[PDB]
Parts: C-alpha cells; sequence; structure tokens
C-alpha cells in the first residue's frame, strides 16, 4: 500500500462544491456524474482524487489533508487567504515533524495542507 | 498540491479499529491519544496517514482509497480474504484506467485499493 489516494467528500451543492475545488484548489476535471450528483476531481494530475457527492441532510464534518512541500506553507497560505479562505496556522506538529495550515472548505469540512 | 496525506476515520471501537488497520492493512503506530480516544497511524512509512477518530453515536459511512500498483491487486485481494475479510473486484474502471478493490472496515466504511 503506497499512500491514500481518494475520498469521498459530502457536499450541499455540488456546483458550488465543484468550484471551490477546481477554482480554488486547483483540482482538475474527472468525471462529472449529474445524474448520481457526484463529481470525480484529480488532485495533482493522477496523484491523488476527491469524490464530490452531494447530500442535502444529515450533515457531518469530514476532515482530510494534501500534501505539499514544507517551503510552499506560506505561498499556499497567502494564496488561500487571497481568494477569501480563511487559514489558520502554520502549526507546528513536532511529534510527527510537520507542518499543517488548516482552513475550511465551502461545507465547512476541516481541511488541511500537512508539510513533511 | 502534491496529492492526498490523511483522513480521519470515525470508529465505533479504537482497539478494535487501531488492529484492523495495523495488523490486516499493515499501517504503522503514530500517536495513539488514549485520551481523546484518536490513533494516527502512517500509512507506507511517511507517505500517508489515517486519524482514527472513536465516536459511539452518530454512525455515517465514509469511503476512501489507498494506492496500490495493478500487479499487486491480485496479492492484496487475496491476503485480504486469508485474513477473512470480503473483498469485491477487481472492478475496472475504464474512464479513469484504474482498477479498484473494495472491502469494509469493522465500521462498515467502504474502503477500497485504487490502481492506476
Amino acid at each position: 500500500i503506497k499512500g491514500l489516494f481518494e475520498v469521498a467528500v459530502k457536499v450541499k451543492n455540488l456546483e458550488k462544491s465543484s468550484q471551490f475545488y477546481t477554482e480554488i484548489l486547483g483540482f482538475e476535471a474527472g468525471l462529472l456524474d449529474s445524474a448520481r450528483r457526484w463529481n470525480f476531481l484529480w488532485v495533482s494530475g493522477r496523484a491523488g482524487m476527491v469524490v464530490l457527492q452531494e447530500e442535502k441532510e444529515n450533515w457531518q464534518q469530514q476532515h482530510f489533508s494534501f500534501r505539499v512541500e514544507k517551503s510552499e506553507i506560506e505561498p499556499l497560505k497567502k494564496a488561500l487567504e487571497s481568494k477569501g479562505v480563511s487559514v489558520h496556522g502554520p502549526v507546528n506538529q513536532e511529534w510527527m515533524q510537520a507542518v499543517s495550515l488548516y482552513f475550511a472548505d465551502p461545507n465547512g469540512h476541516a481541511l488541511e495542507f500537512t508539510a513533511l
């Protein structure tokens, strides 16, 4: 097993969340299934994938993180902030020799950039 | 952004789920926080991480997948089966030139191995 590849993310609004993940996070189009209301988006070419799945009821917070380089922590924080996203951190994770940034998607999920 | 690094997984029983993720999936010990009832486990050295978080109420199914090599699909299916885990697939994902195996963790989450 080589790492984490994909996560399914429950979203309140497929279009608004697709806009966030593609325009703000820069993920690339994959497969938009307007029938099931799912959108499969690619992370870093073919390195990862998020599957946005529309669900209008029963909200529950999710947490997941994306890998970034330590040297890119401040640029990424600034880029998110410029696009209107509030960013917490950097937070040092001494026990794992890591640095994290924390921010929300449009659904209030707890997203993170982690540098190792 | 280089890929997906970590997912938080809600579990009914921290010990039973920790046993599954370490003994069956082979993830390595990281940080066991018996206070918050969380266990941070490493995937493929430092390539990824799962954070098991005990929650005894409000079950909701999660979906996530781990990256594997295409040539390892049958060995991994067999290995899981040998450890008592029922495996579905391989399923060809033609649109993304991928192959998937599907199986459950002890919480009934929808886990997957994806080969690209």
